């Protein structure tokens, strides 16, 4: 008989899940498994993202329960847990969604050889990206494109991505009863308290496929907005209603299928002939994700500067004091500190807000390596993506893809063009809530009487600016021009 395991890592969803569909076909018993390391906090991960993952597992649990099955959260590492459960459960087939991350390749290749020795057939469909990214490289002559323009012409010749897979059946083959490793007390979904976190999450975005599909339908309530979407024209200061979809956490964990998103976009585009085109369109935003996945999965050392063949070797400063002030939202520039506060509280910021804080730390003002900034983003972002975080950090620091280092965002003027009254700043920096709008982006320029009346005295309640942007940005541009000349 056929007993199968569907192994969730990403792809935390029931819709468009070809690995789940294959596991369930002709199966007597199906074991939906997520493997959790109970000592992940011993040597990195904010409670905001880890609880987002836990909320995604609880949503999967309710979906399987509604279909007569159950999600098993196994504690341990995959190389030690799977050899046991293969024999105990009589497994004949192991299915999981393909993954191209570095550790994913080492981990999955080990699980492949263990299944082989146990007589278990392995099926690994592709469904986390729009396309088989290896097929895109092979169609391009054996190398990934290095520009978005060249990449978009490639996918146009390749054609549309595969349609989303059908829904799973209304009833699922359940796990066998009275299996010791499937005991409910040892396979439940933990809380953030039980895994060791002492501070509760503060983010307003809840995990799960249900929330992902709810947010998708909300975005498509106005097809005119979807059709005319232009990414560079969206408001980074909008927080009551963010200016973009905020689907990145759900796409990162696979709570939302990228192919379903793409299919829904095509349905709208065919009724709106004047819809926006790549790279600025909403479809173009998914192509950015596909582009960085295609380049990153084929480039060694993609997340580092050293050994990375696509990253410029820049002599970045080792300044812990600048990094600490940037990391702790005490730079003295309210626009920067407000966004860095949104990072630690929400775990998500608008794309152009990420631009501001990334440019400031690296090629704009402080000249600290983008790897240090990525380390800070990798801890707090609920949508942290190994390939996307790295690519955009190299972009913003002009180390890869982007080269126009004379374009420098002002930590004073940038946000003022969107939010002259500083509503975003008052929301995330309540110490400046009473400051008149004339000085909220430059609180040090406010006369002392105004600072006292507003209850925010620069130097006691809110720090002075750690740098002069005029001086600091001039020093950073001159240094980048010399680094660009020595790297020929
Ligand atoms: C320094 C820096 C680091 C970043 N780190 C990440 C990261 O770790 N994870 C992440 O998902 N995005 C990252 N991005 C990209 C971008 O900031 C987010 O994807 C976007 O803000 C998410 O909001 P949204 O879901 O509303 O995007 P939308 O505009 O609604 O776009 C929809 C989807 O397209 C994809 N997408 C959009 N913009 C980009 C982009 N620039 N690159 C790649 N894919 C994109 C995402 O999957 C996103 O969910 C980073 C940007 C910067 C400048
Ligand atoms: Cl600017």
């Amino acid at each position: 008989v056929k007993n199968s395991i569907i192994w969730f890592r990403k792809g935390l969803r029931l819709h468009d899940n070809p690995a789940l569909l294959e596991a369930c076909k002709d199966a007597k018993h199906v074991y939906p498994v997520f493997v959790l390391d109970p000592h992940f906090l011993q040597q990195k991960v904010s409670v905001n993202r880890y609880n987002f993952l836990l909320e995604s597992l609880e949503d999967l649990q309710r979906s399987f329960q509604a279909r007569g099955s159950r999600l098993l959260v196994l504690r341990g590492k995959p190389e030690e847990v799977f050899p046991r459960v293969f024999r105990e459960w009589g497994v004949t087939q192991l299915c999981f969604e393909h993954d191209t991350e570095p550790y994913a390749k080492v981990r999955d290749a080990a699980v492949r050889r263990l299944a082989a020795e146990a007589g278990v057939e392995v099926v690994t469909p592709i469904s986390h990206t729009l396309y088989d990214t290896d097929m895109l490289v092979a169609r391009n002559g054996g190398a990934a494109p290095l520009t978005m323009q060249s990449f978009t012409k490639l996918v146009d010749r390749v054609g549309d991505p595969p349609a989303p897979a059908p829904d799973p059946p209304a009833a699922m083959p359940p796990p066998a009863e009275d299996m010791p490793s499937a005991a409910p007390a040892a396979t439940g979904v933990p809380t953030w308290q039980e895994v060791g976190f002492k501070e509760p999450p503060l983010t307003v975005f809840k995990g799960g496929e249900t929330e992902a599909l709810a947010r998708l339908e909300a975005a498509f309530q106005d097809p005119k907005w979807v059709a005319g979407f232009q990414k560079p024209d969206t408001d980074p200061s909008a927080w009551e209603k963010p200016a973009t979809t905020v689907l990145s956490p759900y796409l990162k964990f696979g709570c939302l299928s990228a192919r379903l998103f793409h299919a829904r976009l095509l349905e709208v585009y065919r009724r709106h002939p004047a819809h926006s085109q790549p790279p600025v369109s909403l479809r173009g935003q998914l192509l950015w994700r596909e582009f960085f996945y295609t380049v990153g999965s084929t480039t060694p050392n993609f997340h580092r500067m050293a050994g990375n063949p696509v990253c410029k070797q820049i002599d970045w400063d080792d300044n812990p004091e600048f990094l600490a002030a940037w990391r702790e939202a005490r730079t003295g520039f309210p626009w920067i500190d407000a966004i860095m506060t949104q990072l630690v509280t929400w775990g998500w910021m608008h794309h152009l807000a990420r631009h501001s804080v990334a440019c400031f730390l690296t090629r704009g003002d402080l000249y600290v390596s983008w790897e240090r900034g990525m380390e800070v983003f990798e801890e707090h972002l609920i949508d942290q993506d190994h390939y996307l975080n790295a690519a955009n950090w190299m972009w913003l620091s002009a180390s890869a893809f982007f080269s126009q280092y004379f374009r420098v965002y002002s930590p004073v003027v940038f946000g003022k063009k969107y939010d002259p009254e500083g509503r975003f700043i008052r929301k995330f920096l309540p110490v400046l809530k009473d400051m008149p709008a004339k000085y909220i982006y430059e609180p040090w320029t406010a006369p002392l009487e105004v600072q006292r009346k507003a209850g925010c005295v620069v130097g006691r309640d809110y720090p002075a600016p750690i740098v002069d942007h005029a001086v600091a940005s001039k020093a950073c541009i001159a240094r980048m021009a010399a680094a660009y000349r020595r790297s020929k």
